[PDB]
């Protein structure tokens, strides 16, 4: 396997630092004019983070457009992705009017609430089946309809409300629970499991709009997520599998949001999930 001795070959030599660098050298630079006026400053999680103008998803309302995520288009694979923060206290409303806009059917969450003693998102779902939530600024209501608890992950089924039309929809939740604080897991058995999971569901498919993947930022453990997919799509889709250039997609998918993949050891953890990912890809 093309990959694996390459992975075989930075391991041996310890280049993982060096191979990073270099991904963040060549990485594309647009403009994100939008994210930094004054207005949308309560909008952002962190100063660094922030979506091109090109490729930013736009509220359909008049007041303010304005939402921390960016839509990622890879035109050879045939994938949609919207990669987003995570909610902040006075953007939760803004988040579920941005899925009902863009007509998505899966939410992937990769984070825990409290990381490392410290607030990573809003609680912007409902946790009771007798207790929904309401967003007022967006005129939009959520109801918690089940919820399956797994020893990696948890999956929700939830209602969403446009209480405009009185239109409503199925959401899935499909929540990434054991992510540890520090670092990335030690196998991709789980994370592997996990987006097979969400392929399944049909959020990933073409009859959907794009699936919404949000961590802390939207940029590491998300770039991670959507970087596996689609490289794994690519195999399946090519006559030599053995062209995929893992460091080519993550170049490819940083023209429309900056900063996928925030570390090495992120960097190796990718090459590692697409390794293993590609034995069923070798028709086992
Ligand atoms: O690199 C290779 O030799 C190779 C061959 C077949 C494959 N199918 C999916 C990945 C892959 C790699």
């Amino acid at each position: 396997m093309e990959m694996e001795k390459e992975f075989e070959q930075i391991d041996k030599s310890g280049s993982w630092a060096a191979i990073y660098q270099d991904i963040r050298h060549e990485a594309s630079d647009f403009p994100s004019r939008v994210a930094k006026l004054p207005k949308n400053k309560n909008r952002n999680r962190y100063r660094d983070v922030s979506p091109f103008d090109h490729s930013r998803i736009k509220l359909h309302q008049e007041d303010n457009d304005y939402i921390n995520a960016s839509l990622i288009k890879m035109e050879e694979a045939q994938r949609s992705y919207i990669l987003t923060q995570g909610p902040l206290p006075n953007t939760v409303g803004h988040f579920w009017e941005m899925v009902w806009e863009q007509k998505s059917r899966g939410v992937v969450m990769l984070n825990r609430v409290m990381e490392k003693g410290s607030l990573k998102c809003a609680q912007y779902w409902p946790q009771k089946e007798e207790k929904e939530m309401i967003f007022e600024d967006t005129n939009l209501k959520l109801t918690l309809i089940s919820e399956d608890i797994k020893s990696y992950y948890t999956v929700r089924q939830l209602e969403l409300e446009n209480l405009t039309t009185q239109e409503t929809r199925e959401i899935l939740h499909f929540h990434y629970t054991t992510w540890p604080d520090f670092g990335v897991p030690e196998s991709p058995a789980s994370f592997l499991n996990f987006l097979f999971k969400v392929r399944e569901s049909g959020s990933l498919s073409p009859e959907h709009g794009p699936v919404v993947v949000h961590c802390s930022a939207g940029i590491g453990r998300s770039g991670t997520f959507c970087l596996a997919d689609t490289c794994l799509l690519l195999m399946d889709k090519r006559k030599d599998p053995s062209s995929v250039d893992i460091k080519k997609v993550l170049l490819e998918m940083r023209k429309f949001r900056m900063g996928l993949i925030q570390t090495a050891d992120q960097l190796r953890f990718s090459y590692l999930a697409v390794i293993e990912g590609a034995k069923f890809i070798m028709g086992d």
